[PDB]
């Protein structure tokens, strides 16, 4: 398939379409947004998908409405895994340069690219070379310093996920969203907190688990989050990023395949009603192959392709509503316009927040995480 | 009902693939259900639908196959009549649904929120439908309940206004939990308190303070989230780190709002904790004799609903069965087996990779008065 | 509009010296003489302004700790369909004339009723746009501006107000807010009991307080705050004592037919038992508000909420009391104590000499458990 | 009796008004005694006063209508004579305002604190004093009294001196159940010990080590809170988490700051724990052999009174019966509907919010050796 929502209105009587969109989606028809003439001709020229989409909160009283941009940008890798790795990641910098102009030509205020976007997904051999040689430093490294510029040039939140090399703390390797201000400056990097052994995701292999805790980076285009790949599955990760106030939890990933794809449009967008903020799950395209063959952990025969990832980025809102996704297969920028008052607005009316009970939680958790942890079963006498 | 709607609309083959991405799977797994339980359902127009989750063969552990069956209905005669008789109209329709569900070979069976009674919180009125409240142990839904668990051999879960006689005659919203001995096996109080709207029950029982637990039967350790706290994700979660397999959510939600949500939360909570999900809405419209306000800017109604039922099950490896009807009574029965929960546990390492001594200490901070977050601002 | 002007205005002297025993604590009330400036302020504005005194022994070890306290009740001003800012503006400049009047009574604690910068809108149970009405407790308006009136004025002051906590989930509170003379934010307690009652649905809008029973420790005199539902839960005015206090203040908003003869009981016995000052405040007016509501008895729908009954006064440690202020006309309870009657009472009385707290505490405990089994004797 | 001055003073439509802020109501809701009730009462003396107390129809519960008697008197010969004979007199004067409370048909009658005896506590003498303490059980007030109990089908409630034989012949201040068959239900001892004044109570008897009982006969769930323990309001709460309905509060006090506290104390604990009250106080003015100092500065006196009698009964719903006389001997019968305790309870709610848990661990930090007072400073 390419785009579950073109399917469902090119099979379905209007008035059942609104219906189905109702119950799926967050509303009953598509809120578009309409995008600069110029941007749409970046985005057919080099062919890649811009689509545009618009939440909206209730006018406050004391409060102006706080209107901002989000552009995720779904891509593939651009020439083939047994290529100088300088010359691969910079195909990929060259590819995604053009699409973060047309996100800026958009008008948008912050932007966010894919998982490890920088490089093959190539975790899934569990060949340390050439592949380490990817990982760069998050502050001084040439993909930060090379983002930096369009950045202050753009004037935009750039978000972006990369392999890190740690210097000072024994040259290790971790898996870090690194956020650059509007101002070009480096504002900090968050580590990957949960880290992946299923299948050909042998991540574990690779690095550790973050230790830069739940951060929520405070910029002027709102209270900004990263949830890295994995993370998606845990939903006291997402809450804890709630509980020190985040307004948008940007989730860059990278999934293949066949049991994954069922979670897609599940995982985030829960996690969006339960915190009560914005969520934008991105994703990888396309399939990729590899110079060796590699086994997955399953009973089969070793192969070399690895894939297909089936994009499909979208926006979460925290009432509930969720934008269209973009293509499975089809490089793409999603431009998506929302105010951040909606945030507080939800808090206010539904209260999750009010009714957490968190004190409750952080025993019973510490309590269960305990040695002597005798479950709370209750037997027949 | 979106799973006929859908299947009347598309192309089989294309079908296939938005079944494989709505659902868990490409084409339902049906199942055949008893002739004679599929006839009680006929004749006191109520849907039976049968579904079948499956696991991977063990070689130390012999298949667990069990069998539920998820009760939805709605009220029955007019609010405005002695809140005994309304009680007794319900539980004789229900009697007649848990008949069914004995005869498709159902081992346990479970009803929603507040089954025995109209959805009153609306009002916020205290007379009389304070009366509605009974003992956990010795009151007479749980009583005569308890009796077609020992007939039936079947574990009967039902949720009940509770009132409290030792401590001070309170009321609480509270789920039993029924061996299929016949003997009460305990009760869970709801942790989550929802003042939202029409749903003022805020104003009618405090907070759960039963913990988070999980019942031993011998056809599951199973465990009861109670409407509202569906939407609490530390919720589920407590609720699995207890040793959790089926985890049912009786519940009574209406409206506009809340519908996209129901197939969002239940399921994320089987796929993040790993194990079954059973869901199950009230259904119909309800209206009440006083007129009262929605906390909208409205004029007062009397009307409540519509409560939109579209019960369902969610596994743990991300398959869900599909919904019940939206307006019309139901009896859905699944069976599962109960090694699907470890095995999906030991493949994608959800458990092993939680690390809960971290959020441990992240959620105490968080609760303490002194509390900073964690927000790093340009210098 | 006023029983204890109605009681002087009916009954023989003699008698009514009587009466006013066993109503009150004293045989003729302990007026005080007020400032002549401060009178002409409430004149003017036309609020009341009553002053009373209450005294203690004269101690060989201890110097006379003489304090006096201004309890404020007040209307809303502006119709409840308007600017939300406008509205707590008006009750803003009202009520920074009544700090000024008790200032030049010579006030050195002053206090205001509950949520006293906004109409009781919570009978509504609408959270647009009533919920802007809430700020921050440290940094908020209210607390800013008022802590520049304590800090020109000498005195702490108390207030109350809808609190949103920004670090905690943007949340709602129901909160006091202690604000030192020196003019430095000293601390917030929030309210600890939080009513279901009709058309009190304060649960819609915040969940129990957690900031426990916090005594402050102002040079005025060791003070708490037991928010208004709470006056129903003596368990409540007993913490509060057990922490030290010496002056509880109590404030409240509440109508009507079922609630008012609990006014003269419930912070009465509180200052009794637990052998402190008791200060009750309760708004004053009825108001009303742009849609209809239904207050959860069979009634119609209806738009007015009220009417609020005032009543403030202040009860002392030894049973004796302040008349209270008017029915429905805004006023400044100004009393001067001295505070060694707290323990010269606790002293005589002896109330925590035999209070058995340990017993208490292993009683509640044991019936707050889930096997509780009441002790109950039957016949054998 | 203030009631009265208040309607011999006031217009009509004010009263009504000042009624309804002091009492619980308008106008009082009096209650028709039998004729030959009020004839025995007119004989020998004493008030006898009624007043009904109402509750809301319910639907699932019959009206549970109960009355009860509190009796106020003084001793009545005296206090140099034989210790039996001051017993006797007493007890003759009561019999006969039992019978009378017998045939206004109460069910329920209680006696104010140490009937039996001339308050002799503030004398501090031993002798002869010591020997009007019986046993609980097996004590003569208690066997004479069991007799009227079985005869006119009520319970009867008193309160004596106990000489405890079992544990060291030792002096306790003891309430009596006696049921309606005439059985000695249980005994419950005064759990505060007051020694302000003229009341060195500490002097005879230690703390009470009953607890909280609460008495389940056939006419409700009752408790005795002695004396003192009126000003604990942890007290009376304890007697109230312990599920009582009605608690009668038997008393003695004399004296000008003690009186202002009548009507508050008693009736606050009726509204805080949503159930009855019935304060009953001593009558008269007692004179005794020998001198004595009060603890003030005065000089010795015989005399000690007066006590200002001044009975009622507090309802739950905040309202209260007017009081009997201040001097006068008196049988105050008012009649009840049981149901208004969890009619109230569920409308205002106090005992869904009371939080319990909360202070019962606050308490305890409390009574705790390093025990440091929750107090915010300036920084």
């Amino acid at each position: 398939l390419k785009n579950l929502n073109d399917c469902l209105e090119k099979h379905l009587p209007p008035d059942e379409l609104k219906e189905v969109k109702r119950i799926l989606y967050g509303v009953e028809e598509d809120q578009t947004l309409e995008l600069p003439t110029s941007a749409k001709d970046i985005a057919e020229q080099n062919g890649f998908d811009i689509k545009g989409y618009r939440f909206t909160a209730r006018e406050e009283q004391t409060r102006k409405r706080r209107i901002v941009r989000v552009g995720a940008i779904q891509n593939s890798i651009v020439i083939p895994t047994t290529a100088p790795i300088e010359k691969q990641r910079e195909a990929i910098w060259n590819k995604v340069k053009t699409m973060i102009k047309a996100a800026a030509e958009a008008g948008c205020n912050i932007v966010c690219t894919q998982e490890a976007w920088t490089m093959p997904f190539a975790f899934c051999t569990r060949e340390k070379f050439p592949w380490c040689e990817f990982a760069e430093e998050a502050e001084n490294g040439p993909t930060t310093k090379m983002l930096a510029e369009l950045a202050k040039a753009y004037n935009m939140v750039i978000i972006h996920s990369i392999l890190e090399r740690d210097m000072e703390h024994g040259e290790t390797i971790w898996n870090t969203a690194v956020v650059i201000s509007n101002s070009g400056r480096y504002l900090g990097k968050h580590r990957k907190n949960h880290i992946p052994r299923v299948g050909d995701f042998n991540e574990s292999t690779y690095y550790m688990e973050g230790n830069t805790g739940h951060p929520v980076f405070e910029t002027e285009f709102g209270k900004l989050a990263v949830n890295i790949c994995y993370g998606r599955h845990h939903p006291q990760n997402w809450m804890m990023f709630g509980l020190n106030g985040a307004e948008i939890v940007f989730n860059p990933s990278a999934t293949i395949g066949r049991l994954s794809e069922p979670l897609w449009s599940i995982e985030a967008r829960n996690a969006a009603i339960a915190n009560s903020y914005f969520t934008v799950p991105i994703n990888r395209v396309g399939t990729e192959q590899f110079p060796n063959e590699y086994t997955s952990g399953d009973g089969n025969k070793a192969h070399k392709e690895f894939g297909p990832f089936y994009g499909s980025s979208y926006v979460a809102a925290p009432d509930g509503s969720r934008t269209p996704s973009l293509s499975r297969d089809k490089d793409g920028l999603l431009v998506v316009e929302l105010d951040l008052n909606l945030c507080r607005q939800v808090k206010d009316f539904w209260g999750f927040r009010m009714t957490q009970r968190v004190p409750l939680y952080a025993e019973s958790f510490k309590k269960a995480s305990e040695h002597g942890f005798k479950p709370q079963i209750i037997k027949e006498t």
